[PDB]
């Protein structure tokens, strides 16, 4: 009769049903045999906090690996570029030197050419 | 009112809450459809192996996309740099050539300048005599 | 009231059954209750929200790296452009120095020839 009344009120009042379930239901689930049965059933599909943490850890490592590789790839290009620029600087120096030597060569050749003509004219005059 | 009172007592008395729940537990264990309702409800919230696999797959792809983009961005700079260096190499070659031509020009100009003066002097000598 | 209820439940199995059938379905209707129950079952239990939070964090971590990488590449582009400009200035410097030196040589040889011409003209005149 007490329970018959309670059943009746629960059919009528959804807020009562909700409130009462929130009191009793957690306790029913605390039952260890029931808890084990529920866990066994869910375990076929469950992803655990440990599984998520393992993915988090792997992701963090994969990102760190890429950051590190990227830093190395950029550094390799910096080195290669510095090297190419140094090689071009050595070519410029080589040209400067060759240009200098060639100008000294030309200076000497023209000096002697002029001197040869002078002797030629002096000899012609002396006639 | 009867249930309102009951709710109040349950908040206050944990032994009552426990005892009343234990009166229900046997039926939940006996009735596969209550068990199914509970499992259906819990599955609505539970993370699954499928969910984690989908995130794993998406993450792997997102990282691969960045690796690939990064490789392309570095490659684009390598090509642009190689091109600028090649242009500077062509300038050096152009200067070498222009320097050579200009020296040959100077050689010829000075040869003819000297020769012009020689003819000038020879003519002057001859005229005196 | 609850003491009476407990007594009736011990006596009446149909009441225990009926009451359980009323209260259990609340788990399907009540998201907060359903979540509480699931999290109480075990420390290992994870929710769909837990996966979404990792997804959100991962997306941000990748975006942070993309943005840093873009900046690091841009810094190298600028530094490289600068080094290339410095080389270009060296090439220009050599061109200029080469030009000036050739003009210097031209003038030196012209005056050398002119000096010799005056020398010869003087020598001719001294003779005649």
């Amino acid at each position: 009769s007490n329970g018959r009344q309670l059943l009746e009120e629960l059919r009528k009042d959804e807020e009562l049903r909700r409130a009462l379930a929130e009191e009793l239901i957690p306790e029913v689930l605390r039952n260890r045999e029931l808890r084990r049965a529920i866990l066994l059933a869910l375990s076929r599909e469950m992803a655990t906090k440990e599984d998520i943490e393992a993915l988090r850890k792997a992701t963090k490592e994969d990102i760190e690996d890429l950051r590190e590789a990227t830093k190395e790839d950029i550094e390799a290009l910096r080195k290669a570029t510095k090297e190419d620029i140094e090689a071009l600087r050595e070519d410029i120096e080589a040209l400067r030197k060759a240009t200098k030597e060639n100008m000294e060569k030309l200076e000497a050749e023209l000096k002697s050419y002029v001197d040869a003509r002078v002797i030629e004219l002096k000899s012609y005059i002396d006639t």
